[PDB]
């Protein structure tokens, strides 16, 4: 920004319930954390091709 950076205020974080915070919450809310997790986490299929396989032979040479 100017001289280096000590904000970092992405303000995308007003749902960030912990596992016991999980329990101080509604029926909203307990669905509201899930609904987006299960729509980027689930819904996920359009990735592409896939082509990533590769093989070891696995050689330990002791000649000598």
């Amino acid at each position: 920004g100017s001289s280096g950076s000590s904000g970092v205020t992405y303000d995308d974080v007003h749902m960030n319930f912990t596992e016991e915070e999980w329990d101080l919450l509604d029926s909203s809310q307990k669905r509201l954390y899930e609904e987006v997790m299960l729509e980027t986490y689930q819904n996920l299929t359009d990735i592409g091709y896939n082509w990533q396989d590769h093989h070891i032979e696995e050689s330990g040479p002791s000649s000598g």
